[PDB]
RNA sequence: AGGACCGAACCGACUAAUGUUGAAAAAUUAGCGGAUGACUUGUGGCUGGGGGUGAAAGGCCAAUCAAACCGGGAGAUAGCU
RNA sequence: GCUCGCCGGAAGACCAAGGGUUCCUGUCCAACGUUAAUCGGGGCAGGGUGAGUCGACCCCUAAGGCGAGGCCGAAAGGCGUAGUCGAUGGGAAACAGGUUAAUAUUCCUGUACUUGGUGUUACUGCGAAGGGGGGACGGAGAAGGCUAUGUUGGCCGGGCGACGGUUGUCCCGGUUUAAGCGUGUAGGCUGGUUUUCCAGGCAAAUCCGGAAAAUCAAGGCUGAGGCGUGAUGACGAGGCACUACGGUGCUGAAGCAACAAAUGCCCUGCUUCCAGGAAAAGCCUCUAAGCAUCAGGUAACAUCAAAUCGUACCCCAAACCGACACAGGUGGUCAGGUAGAGAAUACCAAGGCGCUUGAGAGAACUCGGGUGAAGGAACUAGGCAAAAUGGUGCCGUAACUUCGGGAGAAGGCACGCUGAUAUGUAGGUGAGGUCCCUCGCGGAUGGAGCUGAAAUCAGUCGAAGAUACCAGCUGGCUGCAACUGUUUAUUAAAAACACAGCACUGUGCAAACACGAAAGUGGACGUAUACGGUGUGACGCCUGCCCGGUGCCGGAAGGUUAAUU
RNA sequence: AAUUCCUUGUCGGGUAAGUUCCGACCUGCACGAAUGGCGUAAUGAUGGCCAGGCUGUCUCCACCCGAGACUCAGUGAAAUU
RNA sequence: CUUUAAUGUUUGAUGUUCUAACGUUGACCCGUAAUCCGGGUUGCGGACAGUGUCUGGUGGGUAGUUUGACUGGGGCGGUCU
């Protein structure tokens, strides 16, 4: 649930909270757990590829089942449970077979509810069949783009994809961000929309809030010297160029997409 | 409950005086600011010079930074002293 | 040696880091010490550092490093797997007292414990580079139960006061005692037990997990402290004998209780919130291959072993880092008394110092301070500096407002001491006894004793009762930025930098992008409610006109146009 | 106006007297709407301005307490030339 | 030799299809008690992609350099035979 705290001190104003007591208030299954030390942005030679990342509360890595090949075993949801490594939920559930997992939290699922994987599965949310069985037109999760490795589409908080076509080996999608991609038929896909869609009416109200995620500040350039950026300095605010990138790119339109491999999937990229 | 209030330790360094071959190659005295947090700190580790890092000042990188220090090319060149 | 004065949340005590004999004794005074020097962290000689339990080594591992093969790269060499190293973390065990000129939980006395080895006896399914559990973990907050510790009383010993009084409600001192063993409480978590089945735990599995039944609810785990033992001992104020007044033997009384009470223990708990909170081994289990009249394993007793290195001394400093015996900087532990909200502050205890030139004089001027006639910012670039305000409780408190604030607004009154209310109250604590009882560290009752506010009434002293130290100046108009913050170490802390928020834009995952000749890594073990970049900069009302130029995004008939032929 | 050269613009407020401050007018030398515009409570060691109280800041300094200065003894520099 | 159609064959262009090169930061198995790597099986792509040589354009992202003299100081202007 969101709700817009009160203005008891700077800083809490304009703040708003994504409270959901549906979450489990303890520890979590420690089986599935493992260390996930921070980067700061920086790669094995110690240099800082990506800027803004560093600090922030520590975190451990859920173990979550992206690829469900636990076909023809039904399972029910255990529980709810906080995941920082991703912006969406997760859900502890219950094989018969007494073998426990995570995976994303679709839409409107709870405790007690049943799932099952595999292409006999129930078209239901929260089970998971290929694609080659879905019907057209539905609302999926979760998708695989190779069969077999695991889910790498429609894993966020509220998103979710379309099936508009399947003519053949291929089906067609059109993502989240418009684009109308083409897949192989024999990809997996969880039913249902990802349940957190309260999420982006989060507000962090403050810089602090930012520093806990691991969010650094972020220094435009405009201030910043001739030798430092592009934009550099100047007496006053000049920027009398055009915006451009540290490394000299444009930044406001030109399409840096240069894969040329595959380039058969795309179909009405976006816009 | 709180990047909340007053205020010691602790971290800072706004004003003034002193000192300026100083007690000290940036400190002291009397006050001041923050003081559960983007806080602070000990240990160890990574990032190496046209590079690093930088809540960005051209700032910091062993009292040295508009391109560190050491050695080498090197007895650079100097129509200038 | 007698006085004085300073610190006393340190200028005291114990360590790490670091230094590396500065420690102790004797001796020397040329040099070193900012003076002298019989002294010294100085010179010379000698002596001194004793561990199964502290620490390191050792076992395990994080960040991260090296990196067999291997991938990559003109060479050098780079990344990295298996693995191996790597604490600032995890992992078995000792306390008290006494003692040396100098060491000690290391020596001595006394009393204990831990891990292994071997052997005897008895009972026996043992076995892993594997599986599972466990180890294993956040912040804040809230109390409650305890102790360290302290105060008072009582007891014991001693004392009767240089000057009035002091045999009493008088004065001083002491009233200490451990780990360990046993009890297993306050209180906290958990429902157990037996049988049966199974797509799981890379194979197995009596274990874990899951499912279905029956049967009992009292079962277990954890757990400060207290109590008892440890302890007919040790210590102990003080005496008796030696006593070179340098000390040694022996003796050695009381050694209870109440109250208060921690930031420390129960607590790695409980409640709660979002930013969602290390790993591995030891340890407890599981079985596989394998070994079974063996071997191994469990318990008891015996006996052996527990090596090696460090241990002195300083450690907020004269010994470390600062060229110096330098107003500097330096992490952790202990945390007394009165007042006090308080680790502030003031005066003190234990303890440790009086900071390595002194004497004298008492001009200008300088520094650091105190007071001030009348006036009260007229000074001055500027109320810079200084002065002033300063505490608690009650009343009371505007504009404006995002309805939280503004606000401690402003402003006003009372504060001491003694006595009574009440021979010390409300409250808190809680003895003895009585009653019960699963008869225990119990429960109910019980209210002695101890402690102890606050307020009221009258009275009283003083110029002044928040008397000292400590301890907000307030108010009004306004520009900038929203705010908390960050910044030019060493002349600039701001209207700059960040910020949440908003928008445009790119990126469909072997993502964009970045570091990299490459491999590969980060991005991200993330997936468009995500990520990167750019600009703006809370919030509120709004963000208008122009695409010729630059650039970007598309499009296509034609024209021009490279290599090559 | 953090933007205004002419300029101490003009009027008025406040002052005995105000090149600053505040509030209006506009002739905007040379504001202008995310290199954002106008307002904005709160906040600020922020800039500017006016009052209350306060005072040695000053009129105009005076006296005193301490450390140096000065004299004696001991040790014993420096820039400069 | 002037001529033009169905052929044989030639090479070029376009499209569709295929797999055997290549790729596979897809799955499974082995080396192997190893998310590297290699090999094998299979699938998805597929002669594209991608790399090398040559080449056009873009290219302050990064370097190497230039940016005159006289001058009643220099610059601006002006001048230079």
């Amino acid at each position: 649930a969101v709700v817009k705290c009160k203005p008891t001190s700077p800083g809490r104003r304009h703040v708003v909270k994504v409270v959901n007591p549906e979450l489990h208030k303890g520890k979590p299954f420690a089986p599935l757990l493992e260390k996930n030390s921070k980067s700061g942005g920086r790669n094995n030679n110690g240099r800082i590829t990506t800027r803004h990342i560093g600090g922030g509360h520590k975190q451990a890595y859920r173990i979550v089942d992206f690829k469900r090949n636990k076909d023809g075993i039904p399972a029910v949801v255990e529980r709810l449970e906080y995941d920082p490594n991703r912006s969406a939920n997760i859900a502890l559930v219950l094989y018969k077979d007494g073998e426990r997992r995570y995976i994303l939290a679709p839409k409107g699922l709870k405790a007690g509810d049943q799932i099952q994987s595999g292409v006999d599965a129930a078209i239901k949310p929260g089970n998971t069949l290929p694609m080659r069985n879905i019907p057209v037109g539905s609302t999926v999760h979760n998708v695989e783009m190779k069969p077999g490795k695991g889910g790498q589409l429609a894993r966020s908080a509220g998103t979710y994809v379309q099936i508009v076509a399947r003519d053949g080996a291929y089906v067609t999608l059109r993502l989240r961000s418009g684009e109308m991609r083409k897949v192989e038929a024999d990809c997996r896909a969880t039913l249902g929309e990802v349940g957190n869609a309260e999420h982006m009416l989060r507000v962090l109200g403050k810089a602090g809030a930012a520093r806990w995620r691991g969010v650094r500040p972020t220094v435009r350039g405009t201030a910043m010297n001739p030798v430092d950026h592009p934009h550099g300095g100047g007496e006053g605010r000049n920027f009398g160029k055009h915006p451009v990138t540290p490394w000299g790119v444009q930044t406001k339109g030109k399409k840096t997409r240069s894969n040329k491999r595959t380039d058969k999937f795309i179909v009405r990229r976006r816009s």
